[PDB]
């Protein structure tokens, strides 16, 4: 039903000289092209204030282009660059966009195009989205065509600021025209989730309060914010990865089955489950800030020269959640994330219930682990009779390591899969306005509580520690049963 972009589509990246542009956006575009998923007739134009040539732009991005075949597909490289051009102009005034409109109509009139297909990728901070989107609607909007603009998760920092942005954004571009980017929704293992649960009775029949004891979404990084402490100070780990990325994953884990194949039926079920969340319990949290390492070799968060002496900024947080609907009523849900922990990992952990009396009740709980970022894998904790004469049980980890299957296929990077979905007009992996509204309604009261003057002091944990003090208790207090 939604029109697919193929031939004579023109892709304009705004903020092309910027870092996100040259390191991720152009690399992703070349990824698609190198693998035969970008049409040779695509016009790619980079736009920014700075005054560089086609050569500089092409040479700025050439290092970051991913060459998985080495010296092979070198012609694909050189061929992709020839599709790329640059235009200089300010974001704040019409002339840049009026020039840009001339190049594009020239390329498009040169071909049998009576339906211009335009993708605008805004590789920019949100403070400029609105300027650029205003100028795009003022100067570069064809009723006879289809245009789509991609913007990124940054957006706002609480309900008020996110609302104010969308209030300005809605009169410019409909939800059909906006593609909001939450990079986790482009990750392979995240994309697999809906089919994994809804497509397999082995999971879907157990996927309810009758059989699940505990749902965890887990984010660990082994490094702090050294050098960027003052930037992180007004963000914190909850804004950084939990209100957005982790909540997206949680939503895919807990939503009901979409009843149609329209991409908006997926988004409807995410919005629906979000609205079912009970308010966050401000006391049901564990809050940490990373201090000096036990080693002495790693600084504290406060050791950073751009952090004030008294910062209560949270670098680790475990938050409890409650969804009040028929599927999840009473199931404790924990989201936990932290920098400067002991490993780097993004992971879903689901623990299943045991029957209480009967033969195999002293047996351990089943458990499902979906690793997202590192070695994309699925692990199932199972029980089985000890082979042979014995009748004792033994637990078996079934390793569904997807890493072996993923070398037989081309597994794209998140931005490559997301840009592809945009070209196809599929909003399934993009954030809708009401989804955004509700997810900020859920998290703003907690952030207001933490960042108020009477908000609590995070407990200090050493850099590189496995998990701050109280975490293991907090999990036991949220339905998790530890075992040997």
């Amino acid at each position: 039903m939604a029109t697919q972009f193929d031939e004579n589509t023109v892709i304009t990246i705004f903020g092309a000289s910027g870092d996100l542009s040259k390191k991720k956006t152009f690399p992703a575009l070349f990824g698609l092209y190198r693998e035969g998923y970008l049409n040779p007739t695509t016009k790619i134009i980079g736009y920014a204030r700075s005054k560089l040539s086609n050569e500089d732009l092409r040479e700025k991005v050439k290092p970051f282009l991913k060459k998985p075949n080495g010296a092979k597909d070198d012609a694909k490289v050189n061929e992709f660059l020839s599709m790329v051009s640059y235009h200089a102009g300010p974001y704040d005034s019409d002339e840049g966009y009026l020039e840009l409109k001339k190049i594009i109509e020239e390329f498009e009139a040169e071909k049998k195009v009576d339906e211009p297909h335009r993708l605008f990728y805004l590789a920019l901070p949100p403070s400029i989205f609105i300027d650029v989107c205003s100028k795009l609607k003022e100067n570069l909007y064809t009723e006879s065509g289809i245009q789509r603009v991609i913007v990124e998760k940054p957006f706002g920092h609480d309900l008020q600021s996110a609302t104010e942005l969308q209030e300005k954004l809605a009169p410019l571009f409909s939800e059909d025209e906006l593609f909001r980017i939450d990079h986790y929704l482009g990750k392979e293992m995240v994309k697999n989730l809906l089919l994994m649960r809804f497509g397999n009775t082995f999971l879907n029949a157990a996927w309810n309060k009758e059989n699940i004891q505990s749902v965890q979404v887990v984010f660990k990084e082994p490094f702090g914010t050294e050098g960027r402490g003052g930037y992180f100070d007004s963000i914190g780990i909850i804004r950084d990865v939990m209100q957005n990325h982790l909540l997206q994953v949680l939503t895919l884990l807990t939503m009901e089955r979409p009843v149609s194949f329209d991409p908006e039926s997926v988004r409807d079920e995410k919005v629906k489950v979000l609205k079912a969340f009970s308010p966050i319990d401000h006391d049901d949290i564990l809050i940490g800030q990373y201090g000096r390492s036990v080693d002495g070799s790693k600084p504290s968060y406060l050791d950073d020269e751009t952090v004030k002496e008294d910062s209560k900024c949270v670098t680790f947080a475990a938050i409890g959640f409650k969804i009040a609907n028929e599927r999840w009523d009473g199931v404790p849900i924990v989201m936990r994330a932290g920098k400067a922990l002991n490993e780097g990992k993004v992971e879903i952990r689901i623990q299943f219930r045991r029957v209480a009396s009967g033969m195999f009740t002293d047996i351990p709980n089943n458990e499902l682990v979906i690793r997202i970022q590192p070695n994309e894998a699925i692990y199932l904790k199972c029980n089985a009779k000890t082979p042979g004469l014995a009748n004792e049980n033994q637990t078996t980890e079934l390793d569904l390591t997807y890493s072996e299957r993923y070398k037989n296929y081309w597994i794209p990077e998140a931005y490559e899969s997301l840009i592809r979905d945009a070209l196809l007009g599929d909003h399934s992996n993009f954030v809708r306005d009401d989804e955004l509204d509700v997810s900020w309604k859920l998290f703003t009261p907690l952030l207001n509580y933490l960042e108020g003057p009477d908000g609590p002091q995070p407990k200090i944990y050493p850099y590189g520690c496995r998990s701050p003090d109280g975490l293991v208790e907090f999990l036991a207090d949220h339905g998790y049963t530890f075992s040997k």
